[PDB]
């Protein structure tokens, strides 16, 4: 689908920025902002802000491109899938936004749709 593979895009556009606790982009970001970002960009309107919301909204998923993947129910950690079993994410404080293996979290994880 061409507006996942837009917010997908736009989340890989931001690897390398640095964390920060609040961040929303275009240069700095959290787990959520970096979706929240992605989406905005895309007009992509509807996104929440905090981790555990952007879990609960939007529609299911299937982990294509430009699908939230989130952790935990209530989730705690959120990226942006690139549809091949990986995620752009921003990780952790001392982390920069970067491609991760969903696998790699060794925990329980599902999709949503806001596109």
């Amino acid at each position: 689908n061409a507006s996942g593979s837009a917010i997908l895009n736009v989340a890989k556009s931001r690897i390398g920025k640095q964390y920060m606790s609040g961040g929303t982009g275009p240069d700095l970001f959290d787990c959520s902002g970096l979706v929240l970002y992605s989406h905005n960009q895309c007009g992509v309107y509807g996104v929440p802000r905090v981790a555990k919301d952007q879990a609960r909204g939007g529609k299911a998923g299937s982990g294509a491109a430009g699908d939230v993947v989130y952790f935990g129910n209530p989730a705690h950690h959120v990226g942006i899938c690139c549809g091949d079993g990986s995620m752009v994410h921003a990780p952790r404080p001392g982390k920069t936004v970067c491609i991760l293996k969903i696998a790699y979290m060794k925990e329980s994880y599902g999709y949503r749709r806001y596109y």
